[PDB]
């Protein structure tokens, strides 16, 4: 398992604009267009994401592609985050993994609010951070994935994904 085949599992494939849980237009791999009520905002956005008049729909190719940049962009802006970096650095290959799930979903800057659990996390308190990480309205909106990212912190194993 890699950070693609989870983040794959995590936010699936849709070829057509979709509504996000939050009620925001994405489409691919997770990949917001924009917080905008508008349909027409959410295809605009896209055709300039794409390169192409895409009518709101897009190819697996397209989708890939989006999710390969997004991937890239994740990590970069955890390694120039100050907050986020000695994190990142003092973490074993799949809780590495997690951290970016969580910044691919939330955003550097909603993570990087996540003080007392990224303290935890850096002081190998597994269990503590688990614990505390589920008080957070993210666990309480999208409790199956925040399990799933959770157990992996918890555990430092692929195990709640080998399931799925």
């Amino acid at each position: 398992m890699n950070i693609f085949e989870m983040l794959r599992i995590d936010e699936g494939l849709r070829l057509k604009i979709y509504k996000d849980t939050e009620g925001y237009y994405t489409i691919g791999i997770g990949h917001l267009l924009t917080k905008s009520p508008s349909l027409n905002a959410a295809k605009s956005e896209l055709d300039k994401a794409i390169g192409r008049n895409c009518n709101g729909v897009i190819t697996k190719d397209e989708a890939e592609k989006l999710f390969n940049q997004d991937v890239d962009a994740a990590v970069r802006g955890i390694l120039r985050n100050a907050k986020l970096k000695p994190v990142y650095d003092s973490l074993d290959a799949v809780r590495r993994c997690a951290l970016i799930n969580m910044v691919f979903q939330m955003g550097e800057t909603g993570v990087a609010g996540f003080t007392n659990s990224l303290r935890m996390l850096q002081q190998k308190r597994w269990d503590e951070a688990a614990v505390n990480l589920a008080k957070s309205r993210w666990y309480n909106q999208t409790p199956n994935r925040a399990k799933r990212v959770i157990t992996s912190f918890r555990t430092g194993t692929w195990d709640a994904y080998k399931n799925l």
